[PDB]
């Protein structure tokens, strides 16, 4: 689960155009605006990521006192991609002056709840409760990654080593999987039942996934959005819905199946018939680039190529190192996103 609040150093700090009241100070792979003077290269202070609720406070927040809004009947700032005097902007950092509480934490801790901090998200409608079975399952992995620009450690240390690129689409995410008998649809938190009417199981029915499951004759959950009409708002603009796959869990191993596995096995679904898409892969990436070209590299043409993507996922070969790099020029059009 995200850590919307940490605590991070302040990396370079460079005049911002227009304004010299404000300055441009890098965090991590980020960059955010703050007041002059406010912090210089390596001082700490609590970074709140994208998508963070803040609740109103004049006191520890009076800079958001002029995005106060709703959400869920409480009064707070939606944190999110803006540009503020022509300069781009994500997330907000606070010097730790400011924050007693937190006088004896350190660089790395995630201070989301005891900062009181939640997660802004669009009001996705949930399946209703005659349609929950269950959990969702505790012996399958959760579909979320990590964003490139909280990774630059790691970027050095996968110099050299080799990825898998594939279109990130925005849809629901769902989990259909074969546990001995049981074969079970799950949306993002929950396990649903049968239904003709429910969305995810009408995916599993076309694509004939569930059959394919049962032939394969193993254990694996197969994991991967669901797009289409009546979806997400359908950015893609696609007739109807469809389950793309990205990635496969084995459920025996509790690890991911390789890039190069799942490609296959993909395949040899549809070598027997069973026709389930895959997101959209792109050319393998041999690891040399830094935070901003990943960036650079996640705009671009989406499945419906007169549509551009949300962003890249990047999976190394070995399986078990992966990220995100969603395109800030996605964020810069979407208002909820």
């Amino acid at each position: 689960v995200r850590k919307l609040a940490t605590i991070r150093t302040a990396g370079e700090i460079t005049p911002i155009a227009g304004a010299e009241a404000i300055e441009c100070c890098h965090v991590d792979g980020w960059t955010c605006v703050i007041k002059k003077g406010e912090f210089k290269q390596g001082d700490r202070g609590v970074y709140f990521e994208i998508d963070s609720f803040i609740k109103e406070d004049n006191d520890r927040y009076p800079m958001l006192s002029k995005q106060v809004i709703d959400y869920e009947g409480q009064r707070g700032t939606r944190l999110r991609t803006a540009r503020l005097r022509g300069q781009l902007s994500q997330g907000l950092f606070l010097p730790m002056d400011r924050f007693p509480e937190l006088a004896s934490n350190q660089v790395g801790d995630d201070v989301t709840e005891i900062l009181g901090i939640t997660k802004w998200e669009p009001p996705i409608s949930t399946n209703l409760s005659g349609e929950i079975l269950g959990e969702f399952p505790t012996f399958i992995s959760k579909t979320d990654q990590e964003r490139v620009q909280n990774l630059i450690p790691q970027i050095e240390e996968n110099k050299g080593q080799k990825f898998e690129v594939t279109v990130k689409l925005d849809g629901s995410s769902m989990t259909v999987y074969r546990k001995d008998d049981h074969i079970g649809v799950c949306g993002r938190n929950w396990e649903l039942r049968e239904t003709a009417t429910n969305a995810q199981w009408h995916a599993a029915r076309r694509n004939k996934m569930i059959e394919g499951l049962q032939f394969l004759n193993r254990n694996l959950a197969l994991q991967g959005e669901i797009i289409g009409e009546s979806i997400q708002g359908n950015l893609e603009k696609l007739k109807g819905q469809d389950f793309y796959l990205f990635d496969i869990y084995d459920i025996d191993k509790a690890q991911y199946l390789t890039p190069i596995e799942r490609q296959s096995l993909v395949k040899q679904l549809n070598d027997n018939g069973f026709t389930v898409k895959h997101v959209p892969i792109l050319d393998d990436l041999e690891l040399n680039h830094t935070a901003e070209q990943i960036l650079a590299m996640a705009d671009g043409p989406s499945l419906n190529k007169n549509v551009k993507r949300e962003g890249l996922v990047f999976k190394r070969l070995d399986g078990k190192f992966s990220f995100k790099a969603i395109s800030n020029a996605y964020l810069e059009k979407h208002k909820d996103r």
